[PDB]
């Protein structure tokens, strides 16, 4: 799939919300995820303790894996497609080191547009929903063909 320049301009227009408030963003994403995807929670052995979402909210280490996140992403998408760069390293982090399937990208890809549309329903209508969708998308079709271009199959 290939967005166009108007698309991604809904997704950079609802990403510079965002970028004002990088750490919150992330921490309710990750939380969001952790809420609906208990096992994935388990897959961090730094957070894998955290019981509640007070806790959740109060964790440091949370927070910098939340801003570490949305760090990473936020590059990719300003490149609006042309990522090849940004997913080489990426996928390594994710298919030697952990094995992390494409299906919990899209459980993240899930808890993004939940927490967007939280926040910014003004400016998260179904037109901007559809194209972060669509960014979204392409960016976990490109990164499960780099992890077979690496030998993992997601
Ligand atoms: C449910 C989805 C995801 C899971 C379960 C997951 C899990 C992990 C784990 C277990 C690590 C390495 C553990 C560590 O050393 O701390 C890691 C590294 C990383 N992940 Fe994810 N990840 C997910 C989604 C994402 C997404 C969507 C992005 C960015 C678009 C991302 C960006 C990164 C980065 C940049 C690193 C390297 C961090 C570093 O070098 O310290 N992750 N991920």
């Amino acid at each position: 799939m290939v967005l166009s320049e108007g698309e991604w301009q809904l997704v950079l227009h609802v990403w510079a919300k965002v970028e004002a408030d990088v750490a919150g963003h992330g921490q309710d994403i990750l939380i969001r995820l952790f809420k609906s995807h208990p096992e994935i929670l388990e897959k961090f052995d730094d957070l894998k303790h955290l019981k509640t979402e007070a806790e959740m909210k109060a964790s440091e280490d949370l927070k910098k894996h939340g801003v570490t996140v949305l760090t990473a992403l936020g590059a990719i998408l300003k490149k609006k497609g042309h990522h090849e760069a940004e997913l080489k390293p990426l996928a390594q982090s994710h298919a030697t080191k952990h094995k992390i399937p494409i299906k919990y990208l899209e459980f993240f890809s899930e808890a993004i547009i939940h927490v967007l549309h939280s926040r910014h329903p003004g400016d998260f209508g179904a037109d901007a929903q559809g194209a972060m969708n669509k960014a979204l998308e392409l960016f976990r079709k490109d990164i499960a063909a780099k992890y077979k271009e690496l030998g993992y199959q997601g």
